[PDB]
């Protein structure tokens, strides 16, 4: 249907669970969803639509940073009629009191872009996540008693940032964590008068060395699975 | 105690409800508040502190723009160690979907403003309101079952803009409304480890003519302001 | 008539003298103007029409910041079909030859605001108070024999600025003062076919200590309003 | 070894292959290397390492825009040391004198993006292909006689574009296509004392329906990775 | 004395006048100048020193663009301890008020070059003419009773300039002329503690089209002169 | 013909090489072509036309920094119906591997102007050498077997520049050398469907201080001069 998927309209759930990395997407859809079915892998993307508690939901990779996110978003919005996309995965700590292996809910992502300067006039667009996305994550959270942190994110076109001030400058103003999708994502949603949202677990820390037992860092992950599936349930 | 406030560390309740209009403000304090007594008055901006509900609050005026909020703001959580500041006003409408006399939650603001690009090492800052300060306005207005829409808001520098095509673009992307304050707020409340919120009732829409019946551009302001006071004491 | 004036056209003097401090407004209008009438307070912005000489002459708040003046020296130009405004106030020093207590004529101003860039294509407009207003200044302050600076002056969004270096370097160009409206008011005139300009008395320095005895500064403040008021005679 | 790959240093040849698609890296692996061993494929991201004329050799997908081929092209000159990066595969004509199925070596490429901006203290990087390899890529379509154009190419961060006036802009310029990796990956080889450069097929055009035969278009792809094998070889 | 420079410290006057045009300026010191020396002619710029009422004075070429002029502007205020420097020379209309042979004193120019932005932490500095050359200008102007008028200039770097809108523009704003150089000559004044400013003579109409009779274009360029003369003298 | 050329449609040879300095200009006319014309000489800028091994070639002035070369090339592409504009002349190095009087062959050039944002949508235009002008260049040095450095360039508007970081920054990035036009030129010659190429010997690093022997400095002009003159004759 599209250049990058192959996927009719009507494949794809109305609710899309994205990650980057395909193999975890793939992982995904065989653990957590009855009857996956690949519906798309132009690309290696692992695009698949299974069932959640009887439920129609899709899992697939949408690549790393704003431009590859941007593609996927839109397309699914747009031709697949798709409602909302969660994204789910991991990211790094920024503030001080964030600690490895963490669950973050984003309110919204600041960024060191210029796409939604680009689609906003050269001014300064919040990229914010849609608000029944954020209260179903942390209804979620709150029903499944899973501590969670919420705030802002930053998305990052940069994982290697030459600019090695800018950490401390967003410790400074509290920002959460960092990860390279949300601040893209947030806006195309708001264009199709659909919704977004994100949830990551903190996979490492910025701005020093960190504690991650084996066990931990896999629990931290179904945890962030279980609220991002629930709250899908709920939306 | 500063250059903009007479008051002195303890006459400010450590949760301040904050309008343009500062005989607003004056009319606020002498219709919601038991015993207000005016603790600043520099440059006539009508700083009040009395009680609701036996708990101290305080409500001041904030003058227009950014770079005015900016400076009593700042102020109020580095001085006189104040904790919420809620923005508490009108403005105008964008998206079709809102209607004079509607009231708004924001849950962050964009902005033609440099100062945030001037604070973030010119990136995209996500000027975004406290997630516990959205959370108990949202739930003030479920409590009274005062609809109110949530959603992103605009402040701009730029009363009288003279890009006109602006708009229409917010109105793609549905911002909700537009004041003269929030994105300014946000940021610094981050900074401070403080929070902020806003809600609005929109006096008028910048898209087109309007009805505005006498006794409803009250009822819409007195209920914001219920909102407004019950999440105060919520925090 | 408009928004932020409830006067109609015909109230204001075609020579309007703004500054920040409605209070200051108030008590220029007592203390200057033979006859003073209160022609617009909304927001208590105490916008008063009395006469000066047998001339008939304005003195209204402007509250601080661009986007603030913006909002009143537009509708002024526009609606009440002002022809002067003149900016009076005070302002911080920043070159080292300037003292505190000192007054300072505005050639221009600089600014860290977005707002002319804005309104000229994204280039470099020079906020250049009308040379009318800058001779009528400078003859005034000649003529009464006060000492007055005359240069380039530097309109902040930010009073609490987090860029400590730009003082630094505003010395290095030789700026005089920092003040919160010129910027915004200049090219506004310029637009209308207008007029604007800004003289201020520096209450402090921003660069180290100063001595500030309780007399100069008051003569200070009479004499920059001397000067403001026999040139709007000229004019 | 790093946080997107799982080789270990010596298992990438120094010279590498790369391009959007993982399943075409894979193909490319198969089809035109010599006992191709999979050393890499966190992602699914398909990283081999096989042969081509004796030499080694190898084949890697870098995901879609900037800050993804940005991780990958700085790891491996970073980590793995490779000396030379040429990106080949699809992209988007511009100019008019460009058809679909024509195969295209860009000289540099330009972007809406603000990457290099952000490594270039905000001013003009000109992200130029290294001139070896530019050098390898033509004298290879010299000698296997194969039509190529060479001229500017242009990475953006938006495979859908807002500013739909940008491509005749572009025409008028003569760029010769679009594609979203380019102009992140030249100046980190730059940076890293190492070489990059990048050859493509246009696959479609965006100012005109082409028309596009089944058995050209995979010629032309072949073609395309003759040059690119046969520089690699010169280089 | 320096790489543009062949003069020595003192071959100099502390009075400089520049226009663009070296053959001009060779003209101008044979028919204004007694006993006009050449001290430096690196680059064919034809840099003299002669004397007019008694009192030292040179004139030089400075190229186009503020580029060029900021390199000599700077040389002479560094190197040579020149004390003021007055461009003199043509320019093109944009107000529709200003006529074809029309005499424009700069107040400060606009421009479109990123040197400032440069100089400034990427703010709006206000390039302005030193307030004692503009006056000096003036007076002169008044008691040789020649009309001129003053006001905003701009500085492009676009002799042929791609936004044609922008001329409009700068016609509501009322910029009286647009020539190359002012823009980055009165900054580099600043920064010496020196002086530096503006006149031209209005050599064509870039809005619509003028009527130049032979005889008239040439008193308007003597007539300029005696005011840049006379000026210089004075100051 | 124009503003700033006397000449007319055909005076100048469809290939033209320009430098700064007009008296190297004139002196290139009179030691490297026969019967040397000069075709115009408006603003000094030594404008000749003559011939080399039989040949029509046209060498002329354009002054410093990209406005000034902006307006020759834009001229001579328009209405002389110029075809190649080879820029040659000298430059400051800035990689350490760079000596004094080394060759260098730019591939294209990057700068801090803002010329090429405002042609291009402020975006990133990468100012690149027409391939065949570099490759003329290139094929010449080899032929005549005179070493030379080919890379990227760079076009700064201040000569004298006070973000002293950036040479060390663009050490980093492998920046060759540091002229004045390139950056301006090379885009014009696109918009024309031209051709543009620049070479240099380096006068001086901008790094350390370099040994330059009296012949050694001559040599390396006439080596540049040999190399652009055969070049000229190859395209």
């Amino acid at each position: 249907a599209t250049p990058h998927n192959s996927a009719q309209v009507g494949d794809f759930a109305e609710t899309v669970l994205m990650c980057g990395d395909p193999l975890r997407a793939k992982l995904i859809a065989e653990t957590y969803l009855e009857n996956p079915k690949l519906v798309n892998n132009v690309r290696g993307i692992q695009g698949y639509t299974g069932t959640y508690k009887g439920k129609p939901i899709s899992v697939m990779g949408h690549g790393m940073g704003l431009p590859s996110i941007c593609i996927y978003a839109e397309e699914l919005y747009s031709t697949y009629k798709v409602k909302t996309i969660i994204r789910v995965g991991t990211c790094g700590a920024i503030d001080m009191d964030i600690h490895t292996r963490d669950i973050v809910i984003f309110t919204s992502a600041g960024t060191n872009s210029k796409i939604n300067r680009i689609r906003f006039m050269d001014h300064d667009y919040p990229a914010t996540a849609s608000f029944d996305v954020v209260c179903a994550l942390v209804d979620a959270a709150k029903e499944l008693n899973i501590p969670a942190k919420v705030g802002k994110g930053f998305s990052t076109d940069l994982f290697y940032n030459p600019q090695t001030e800018l950490a401390q400058l967003m410790n400074k103003f509290h920002f959460l964590a960092v990860e390279m999708e949300s601040a893209g994502l947030f806006p195309i949603a708001d264009l199709y008068g659909a919704r977004a949202g994100c949830i990551c677990t903190v996979s490492d820390h910025i701005l020093h060395h960190e504690e991650t037992t084996a066990e931990e860092r896999q629990n931290s992950f179904q945890n962030m699975m279980k609220i991002a599936l629930e709250a899908a349930i709920k939306l």
